[PDB]
């Protein structure tokens, strides 16, 4: 168990452009494209991530890299993040996991704002930290995904995914 694996059971694999749970065109292991509503401009940006012509479809082996590159994106978000930094020092090497998975999921400013349960997660206040997290947008519209996250967090083990 790492935090790639952790990902894919969270994100899937699609080959083909697909919208997330926000109705965001995305690809591969939820690697999102745009936020506009134009799958002109999604595949524009499905071509530019790949470096060739992709017309909206994707090999595994290219999911797979773009998937590297984005979790190595949300690892050096938190290294770069004032706020985020302290934290993720203080956590074990399975709560790191739930770190960088929010990240991936909401990206290094949402979760820079999740001021308190923060501070409860370096404080390892681990049961009041899930009762936090759970109090949020993230929990009540993804809530299966967010309950695994928040086990993580709350446990230090990887029993929501086993
Ligand atoms: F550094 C951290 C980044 C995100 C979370 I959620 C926890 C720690």
């Amino acid at each position: 168990m790492n935090i790639f694996e952790m990902l894919r059971i969270d994100e899937g694999l699609r080959l083909k452009i697909y919208k997330d749970t926000e109705g965001y065109y995305t690809i591969g292991i939820g690697h999102l494209l745009t936020k506009s509503p134009s799958l002109n401009a999604a595949k524009s940006e499905l071509d530019k991530a790949i470096g060739r012509n992709c017309n909206g479809v994707i090999t595994k082996d290219e999911a797979e890299k773009l998937f590297n590159q984005d979790v190595d994106a949300a690892v050096r978000g938190i290294l770069r993040n004032a706020k985020l930094k302290p934290v993720y020092d203080s956590l074990d090497a399975v709560r790191r996991c739930a770190a960088i998975n929010m990240v991936f999921q909401m990206g290094e400013t949402g979760v820079a704002g999740f001021t308190n349960s923060l501070r409860m997660l370096q404080q390892k206040r681990w049961d009041e930290a899930a009762v936090n997290l759970a109090k949020s947008r993230w929990y009540n519209q993804t809530p299966n995904r967010a309950k695994r996250v928040i086990t993580t967090f709350r446990t230090g083990t990887w029993d929501a995914y086993k």
